[PDB]
């Protein structure tokens, strides 16, 4: 599929190289950060590390699987997150940066 490729090179590219991504390039380290609620309000989590490697390894069936993983990444931080903290402003950019970039997909 060339919107996965797309998704790898273009996507997920402009997505990493943003001022905002670090927070979003691993999962969440719950142990670390001391949040031992996380794993039990984030029933599905997801970063862009995660999706890097399923697009590089043949992971998904499809394009819609990818970008339903990008989705999840952005509405866990808004679950687990309060409206107004940094993270939800730095995912809320990202996002907007993704829905223009995905409206661009072959
Ligand atoms: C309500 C309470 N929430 C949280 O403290 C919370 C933290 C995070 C982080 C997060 C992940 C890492 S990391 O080094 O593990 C991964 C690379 C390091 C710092 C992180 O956050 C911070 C940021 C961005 C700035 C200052 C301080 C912190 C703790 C990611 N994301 C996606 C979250 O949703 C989320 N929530």
């Amino acid at each position: 599929t060339n919107q996965l490729q797309y998704l790898l090179r273009v996507v997920l590219k402009t997505l990493w190289k943003h001022q905002f991504a670090w927070p979003f390039q691993q999962p969440v380290d719950a142990v670390k950060l001391n949040l031992p609620d996380y794993y039990k309000i984030i029933k599905t989590p997801m970063d862009m590390g995660t999706i890097k490697k399923r697009l590089e390894n043949n992971y998904y069936w499809n394009a819609q699987e990818c970008i339903q993983d990008f989705n999840t990444m952005f509405t866990n931080c808004y679950i687990y997150n309060k409206p107004g903290d940094d993270i939800v402003l730095m995912a809320e950019a990202l996002e907007k940066l993704f829905l223009q970039k995905i409206n661009e997909l072959p």
